[PDB]
């Protein structure tokens, strides 16, 4: 059964809501983004309409089979009526194709639902700067003032440097990025471009990266190995044996591996600045842990609804236990005492 966080008042919508069967009064089923807790359900079997962004869309169509005649893409930044009620799809700044959604009610009410996302400045000058909010459903993955991590333009920063420096100081170490799902491309792309190297990848993780609209991707990215001195690899894979037994694949075209895990935050950011970060050593292997997130930071998410002001939150993310939920309530009359809203 589908939890109330997930349904729009007002209206026959859901969001991120494929796992619950056919939900009551359901006439269109959003996807804010194709990360597998929010898409877990949907498969080549679904016969409702699917509503989402385009690179979403060519995301189902492509690796989940869903039928063609069941997605229907929006444009961003664009006012539409679904099912008779306007909606605009907004950059989420999360992976690519992740959008946060505006839905104006019947009756007056606007509702944002940010999906997953980064809070940035830029979007104080959207189509939000415009009208009143009356309900947030916010994405607290980080809702603590704990969680501190640098931007992403600092972390690219230090990748690169490190990268450009391993492997001018020796022409035979290959670098490898560890992936999962989606998001976090720019740590890849860019170290490959400060090396004049193109990624090379699976044919499964070829496929999906073709869906996603990159420009000049074609330049970019390859199925063949052999031609490529940066690698990718499943997450699982980015440890000590598993990076053992990858260059033992390689035919002694390498004797040393740099390898990154993108992470959110770990509680060694609680202590470590990004310049000072170290990696994990054994023999010719080190793992670098970067702190790339595609969440928002506490002061981000503060700094966005300080200046949204909504008149209610309802957090969509670390919904499970009382203490969290608790916290979360404290954190959002604070920010409205000192607001004033
Ligand atoms: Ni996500």
């Amino acid at each position: 059964t589908c939890p109330f966080y997930k349904k729009i008042p007002g209206t026959g919508f859901t969001v991120d809501a494929f796992q619950y069967g056919v939900v009551e009064g359901c006439t269109a089923y959003f996807l804010t983004h194709f990360h597998s807790d929010h898409y877990a359900g949907l498969s080549k079997h679904f016969t409702f309409p699917v509503y989402c962004s385009e690179i979403t869309g060519n995301l189902l169509k492509n690796k989940l089979h869903v039928q063609e005649q069941y997605i229907h893409p929006l444009p961003l930044d664009t006012e539409c009526i679904v099912n008779g009620v306007k909606v605009v799809l907004l950059d989420a700044n999360h992976c690519p194709g992740a959008v946060m959604i505006l839905f104006y009610l019947p009756n007056g009410t606007v509702i944002l639902h940010t999906g997953d996302f980064r809070a940035d400045p830029s979007m104080e000058r959207s189509l939000l700067a415009d009208q009143k909010v009356h309900m947030l459903y916010l994405d607290t993955t980080y809702c603590s003032p704990e969680y501190t991590f640098p931007s992403q333009q600092e972390v690219i920063r230090f990748a690169i440097n490190t990268a450009f420096e391993a492997v001018t100081l020796n022409p035979h170490a290959l670098v490898v990025c560890g992936t999962y799902s989606i998001g976090k491309e720019k740590v890849f792309l860019a170290i490959a471009d400060v090396l004049g190297s193109k990624v090379g990848m699976s044919q499964e993780k070829y496929k999906t990266l073709q869906c996603l609209n990159i420009p000049e991707i074609n330049s970019l990215i390859t199925t063949d190995m052999c031609s490529s001195l940066v690698h990718l690899l499943p997450m699982m894979q980015i440890n000590f044996k598993g990076l053992q037994s990858h260059l033992k694949k390689c035919g002694g075209k390498y004797n040393q591996i740099l390898a990154f895990r993108p992470t959110g935050w770990t509680h060694s950011n609680k202590f470590t600045r990004i310049a000072d970060v170290i990696p994990q050593t054994k023999g010719n292997i080190s793992i670098y842990g970067i702190p790339y997130s595609e969440h928002s930071s506490y002061l981000e998410m503060k700094r966005f609804v300080q200046w949204l002001k909504p008149q209610k939150i309802i957090p969509t993310v670390n919904v499970g236990t009382w203490k969290s939920r608790s916290t979360m309530e404290k954190y959002f009359r604070e920010w409205k005492l000192e607001a004033g809203y």
